[PDB]
């Protein structure tokens, strides 16, 4: 066993529980893009840890959060590399679930450097069969991981929709505070499903795209997302937390006057991966204790310092990198 | 260890020895291929064990050859996917080298089925590191590879060529029975530095277009590939096979006059390893004791069964499965 155990009384029960995505990154390096029928050779490989959960466990947990990953990854090596690298970055795997049936999610990514364009197919294998039958099945109807102690569950868009949905459900009635980051950006449909679940949402977590798509305001900048933050209160979202990239993050808690945060100034490298930086350092925050704005503030900075440096995970900062006062 | 000991005694010694590639193959499945900066779902993925030299030690292995697989791989979990699948095929893995600096090679292999189309992006990442000094180095300097007793040697052309050509030279002199597949292709630069080690290879068993590649004599039929038989002789190989495809092989023993035995007709679904699979299979009636010709006819056989069946590996037959007066 890779995963850690859970023990009996539950000492080691987590505040922050991420019910998500772990994808395996294989990245190509390439002179050209293949075209049809193509057999060629990378010029340079390299083997990432993504998936929009994980990065955001990963993000919390390199921070030193008492996070758990829930997810499903194979009985496959990759499985077991996943596990392994989740616990070297500080989250738990006791409700890591493995298939036999399916591989390890993973994405593979084709590179061209001098083109600087990519080829991209995402392939979510066991995360396709990671249903809310199956959550439910495994942990005695939510029972096993929603334990009173657990003060925040993160979901994404990047499994089985149902299970996103009712997993915020649950954990919103048992009165976790639920946090949803409904990227990548939902589809017509998952937008229809989506709203009526979003009262069990404390903490909505889009991007403009997703603040987009979910309210129906063309949002673009400060003001529309404000306007953004107006809908979805409406469609009773307690918090909301709109990211604008370079632009830092609009948010109101509560209903409160909306407030404007801009983005550090700084050399922009590779974004991948800073909006799950966000999320993951944003709510590690919440659970030291900082209110949602303290909170957002120090994940604006830390999603920035990612964005100085290339490797998704490789680049979500450590405490020691964060200046006084953050942590 | 996942990996197969030694004896002291040399009472596991193979007859058979693989110095060759092992690649995990990532097939996914696609509605279209991805245009440039495409992101995009796959509709199916499935995990495969590829590699020329794994292919043909597990076909090989599958008949029941005392088979052992010489290469490299990573510390990493596909690495050790890989080791067990070997046992699981019946090749000795106790000289598969590990590299913890290296993913495990992987070919990522995009397939339109509408189109049947592929895609193929070859990353032979530990592979490039399977070099001569390193394999002298782990096996003082072949000794503890190249036994009195081994009887056969199978060489492709999927890691370093030196690698290659070495691990020919030294066992031919050692009166091991030298097998080379020359395949993939070799590339001009490869042919200048492979026609001096003719000499040290016992068997030439290229495909139509790589006996082109090496002799100058262009092969589409029989003919023609009794021209290049005799031009792999003058360039000093005691034993040459063509394949054929669908038309079977062509073969002579020692500079006898050459022989056609044609294809079997089934129907071809694919066909993907069908080359690999009559190589592992020949090497294996050969070490049974059969001759050339009638090892190649077996061998032929085992390919044609496998080009009924998708699966690569997975199509390689089984001595239960081949029907009366194949084994
Ligand atoms: N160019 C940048 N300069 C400074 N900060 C940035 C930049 N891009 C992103 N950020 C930081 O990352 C956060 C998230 O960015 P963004 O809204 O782009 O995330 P996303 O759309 O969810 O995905 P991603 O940023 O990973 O492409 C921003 O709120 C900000 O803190
Ligand atoms: N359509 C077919 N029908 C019957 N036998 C086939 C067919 N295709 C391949 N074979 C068998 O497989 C052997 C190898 O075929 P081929 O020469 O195509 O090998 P290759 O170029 O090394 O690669 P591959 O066979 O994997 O495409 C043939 O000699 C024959 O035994
Ligand atoms: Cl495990
Ligand atoms: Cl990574
Ligand atoms: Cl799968
Ligand atoms: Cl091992
Ligand atoms: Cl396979
Ligand atoms: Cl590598
Ligand atoms: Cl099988
Ligand atoms: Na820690
Ligand atoms: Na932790
Ligand atoms: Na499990
Ligand atoms: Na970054
Ligand atoms: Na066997
Ligand atoms: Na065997
Ligand atoms: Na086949």
């Amino acid at each position: 066993r890779a995963r850690n155990v859970r023990s009996h009384t539950g000492e080691y029960a987590p505040d922050i529980l991420v019910v998500g995505s772990c994808f395996l990154d294989y990245v190509g390096y390439v002179d050209h893009m293949p075209q049809v029928g193509e057999t060629m050779h990378s010029v340079s490989f390299h083997k990432g840890f993504g998936g929009k959960g994980a990065n955001q466990a990963v993000a919390a947990g390199r921070l030193g959060a008492k996070v758990a990953m829930v997810s499903m990854v194979g009985t496959d090596g990759d499985g077991s590399d996943y596990i392994k690298e989740l616990e070297r970055n500080g989250v738990d795997t006791a409700y890591m679930f493995r298939t036999g049936k399916s591989s390890t999610g993973l994405a593979m990514i084709l590179v061209d450097t001098k083109s600087s364009n990519n080829e991209i197919v995402i392939c979510p294998n066991a995360t396709n069969h990671f249903t809310p039958e199956l959550l439910r099945a495994q942990t005695n109807n939510y029972e096993r991981i929603l334990h009173t102690g657990l003060k925040y569950l993160i979901c994404q868009n990047e499994i089985p929709l149902p299970t996103t949905l009712d997993t915020i459900k649950e954990a919103h009635s048992r009165g976790v505070y639920t946090v949803f980051n409904s990227a990548p950006a939902p589809k017509p449909a998952e937008v229809e499903q989506i709203k009526p679940f979003l009262p069990y949402v404390s903490l909505f977590c889009p991007n403009e795209v997703e603040a987009t798509l979910i309210t129906g305001v063309k949002v673009t900048d400060t003001e529309s997302a404000f306007s953004a933050i107006k809908a979805l209160q409406q469609l009773g979202v307690r918090d909301v937390v709109i990211t604008l990239g370079a632009a830092g993050f609009v948010l109101s808690e509560n209903g409160a006057e909306p407030v404007h945060v801009t983005g550090k100034h700084v050399k922009a490298v590779d974004t991948t991966g800073a909006g799950d930086c966000f999320v993951g350092s944003m709510v590690y925050f919440m659970s030291r204790g900082r209110n949602l704005l303290e909170a957002c503030k120090r994940a604006n900075e830390c999603a920035a310092i990612s964005v100085t440096r290339k490797g998704t995970q490789l680049s979500y900062p450590h405490p020691s990198e964060l200046p006084a006062g953050v942590m």
